[PDB]
């Protein structure tokens, strides 16, 4: 009964449904696995079509301290409390939670979205204002007997968010797992990195300056600058054949192309090595196109379809955002501190190229990928 428990626009995250305070007031929440605050709008805004009224709750308890929250895009300020949350479409359980009601934000929410909170699913290492800051996974699997582990499979968008297992008809063939290095964000390590199967031939320390993760609520591929400008300089060349102004590839500008005309094959295959659960072992998710170049629907251009590049440059390290997660089914496994990769149900592919998880590689080079 989880299934299609997930909604979304294209670039504007995944949701889902929640409820919180007697009487039960229902939000949409975006679902982020690289935070780990749960907070909702609680004040009005012009872009909130609802918000948290904690006069209504006879059940909140406030903490008595604000909170202060800004993330790679958006920032927002608030009180801290307590409340009751339940998920109407995932376990039927109901926990009491830490929750900032926000009352001040700035390029947070956003136009015509449809989500009002957000809900950090990652480590307390990372919760603001401490670590003292019990988040909601946490307070769940503490208070029911949920398993400690969720899977997010995410595909107007939509997709499932499976709490307390995983969901056998989500994906197809075998789910390979890599270590979660560092519980505090979803850290994973990445060894090798291919453009249409050339090795970009950096130190493999390179790809996690200074970390990489797991990120829900990103929508891009992020990427360490240096990665970034040699990724980007393999792109040009296997496109070579067409020829994009350098606003498009610094994701400024889109690109379109005459409705139902766009050129997939011009583009390359880009493969993430993660490092496996034996030494020396990896395996490789592979992603399309169809995945990096991000769909940006607009009635005014409708012509075309137009394309946003959805591979951008960091300074904190590999992001690995929806545009990854996409069309793979993706475990967040705390209980065994790893993070498994499958190809979704609901994959990309043409007639020609398919996404893929594949593996075992071997390195012989015995170098440490971690960067601390
Ligand atoms: C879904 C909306 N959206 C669209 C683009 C886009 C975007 N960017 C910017 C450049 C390329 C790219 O993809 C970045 C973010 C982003 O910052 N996401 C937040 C959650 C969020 C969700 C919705 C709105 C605002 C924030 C996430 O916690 C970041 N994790 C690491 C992180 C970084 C910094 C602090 C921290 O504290 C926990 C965590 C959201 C974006």
């Amino acid at each position: 009964e989880m299934v299609d428990n997930l909604r979304g626009k294209s670039g504007q995250g995944y949701y889902v449904e929640m409820t919180v305070g007697s009487p039960p007031q229902t939000l949409n929440i975006l679902v982020d696995t690289g935070s780990s605050n749960f907070a909702v709008g609680a004040a009005p805004h012009p872009f909130l079509h609802r918000y948290y009224q904690r006069q209504l709750s006879s059940t909140y308890r406030d903490l008595r301290k604000g909170v202060y929250v800004p993330y790679t895009q958006g920032k927002w300020e608030g009180e801290l409390g307590t409340d009751l949350v339940s998920i109407p479409h995932g376990p039927q359980v109901t926990v009491r939670a830490n929750i900032a009601a926000i009352t001040e934000s700035d390029k947070f929410f956003i136009q015509g979205s449809n989500w009002e909170g957000i809900l950090g699913l990652a480590y307390a290492e990372i919760a603001r204002p401490d670590d003292s800051l019990e988040p909601f996974f946490d307070s769940l699997v503490k208070q029911t007997h949920v398993p400690n582990l969720f899977s997010l499979q995410l595909c107007s968008v939509g997709g499932s968010m499976i709490i307390g297992g995983i969901d056998h008809s989500l994906y197809t063939g075998s789910l390979w797992y890599t270590p979660i290095r560092r519980e505090w964000y979803y850290e994973v390590i990445i060894v090798r990195v291919e453009i249409n199967g050339q090795d970009l031939k950096m130190d493999c320390k390179e790809y996690n300056y200074d970390k990489s993760i797991v990120d829900s609520g990103t929508t891009n591929l992020r990427l360490p600058k240096k990665v970034f400008e040699a990724a980007v300089k393999s792109i040009k060349a296997a496109s070579s054949t067409e020829k994009f102004p350098d606003g498009f590839w610094l994701g400024e500008q889109l690109v379109c192309w005459q409705a139902g005309t766009t050129p997939w094959n011009i583009f390359p295959v880009i493969s993430l090595y993660l490092m496996g659960e034996v030494t020396q072992q990896s395996f490789r998710i592979t992603i399309l196109p169809q995945q990096y170049l991000r769909p940006v629907e607009d009635v005014a251009t409708s012509q075309d379809d137009c394309y946003k590049f959805a591979i951008s440059q960091s300074s904190t390290g590999t992001v690995m955002g929806a545009v990854i997660m996409e069309g793979f089914y993706v475990v967040f496994d705390r209980a065994r501190k790893r993070i498994g990769f499958a190809v979704s149900a609901c994959h990309v592919h043409d007639e020609f190229r398919t996404a893929a998880v594949e593996g075992p590689f071997v390195t012989l080079d015995m170098e440490d990928c971690g960067y601390n």
